[PDB]
DNA sequence: ATATGTATACCCG
DNA sequence: TCGGGTATACATA
């Protein structure tokens, strides 16, 4: 069965990648694997750096469809 | 009062995030406003699948909570 | 159940 | 009591 995920926003941010046509469907999921990937409680940093690389695979499903967007 | 966003998925890396320490409420919504402000050229990464042990040379991102985004 | 989603009862802290 | 979160009932396509 799929696990229904909820941020109940209405203050944070949400809106706005929805506002454009991408609530968090894939995004949720692909920030989630880069914070998953990352993931090491911490705190104290900056940054300055840029974020791309790709490695799409068809399989499961990915059905991340809007701005004229598609898998890496 | 709030607005409940929610991605009906369950391992597609979302149970990550929380499953860490973070039911993605600040993440989404801050992943959103960068996407959302940006809107244009998302930003990933990838380097090696945790794997437990670390290093960490420099700086590249930061998430603040409790998860972050190291080098390794 | 259709997925994705909202709405709301219950749930986790 | 709910901060939010998810599940399920329900809403929509």
């Amino acid at each position: 069965m799929k696990q229904r995920i909820t941020v109940t926003v209405d203050s944070d941010s949400y809106q706005l990648l929805k506002a454009y046509d991408v609530n968090i469907s894939g995004l949720v999921s692909t920030t989630m694997q880069n914070e998953a990937r990352r993931l090491r409680a911490e705190r104290w940093k900056v940054e300055n750096q840029e974020g791309m690389v790709e490695v799409a695979r068809f399989i499961e499903m990915n059905g991340s469809f809007a701005d004229e967007n598609k898998d890496w």
